C-alpha cells in the first residue's frame, strides 16, 4: 500500500518459489494479447523457479532492504538489496506505478 513495502514483499515472494504470489503484483497492461500475457507468465514462472533454487544454494534470504529510492505520488524506482545467509548480497531496481488506487510492479 506504500511502494517501499510493496517492493520488499514482491522481492520476498520472488525468492519464495510461489509464482501466483509474484504474478499478483505485476501490471500486465503492456502485454496486450493473451499470448503476450502467457509469455510474461511463463517467464515469471521461470524466474521464480530460478530464484528459489538460487536462494536455497545461498542458504536462504537473510534480509531485504532498500538502498536507493525515488518516489512520487504515482511512480517509484526502488533499489531493493537482498542479503543471503551465506553473506553475499544482491541488489536491483524495482519500478512501480499507481495507476488507480493500487501500486503495482512494472515489467522492465
Ligand atoms: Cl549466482
Amino acid at each position: 500500500s506504500n511502494p517501499e513495502d510493496l517492493a520488499k514483499n514482491f522481492t520476498k515472494d520472488l525468492y519464495s518459489g510461489d509464482t501466483k504470489s509474484v504474478m499478483s503484483y505485476i501490471d500486465l497492461s503492456e502485454a496486450k494479447s493473451d499470448e503476450e500475457k502467457t509469455f510474461v507468465s511463463d517467464k515469471i514462472t521461470q524466474v521464480v523457479a530460478e530464484n528459489a533454487a538460487k536462494a536455497k544454494r545461498m542458504g536462504g534470504v537473510k534480509d531485504i532492504q532498500i538502498e536507493e529510492k525515488t518516489i512520487n505520488k504515482d511512480s517509484a524506482k526502488i533499489r531493493v538489496l537482498v542479503l543471503f545467509n551465506n553473506d553475499n548480497n544482491q541488489s536491483s531496481n524495482v519500478f512501480l506505478a499507481k495507476k488507480d488506487r493500487k501500486w503495482l510492479v512494472l515489467l522492465k
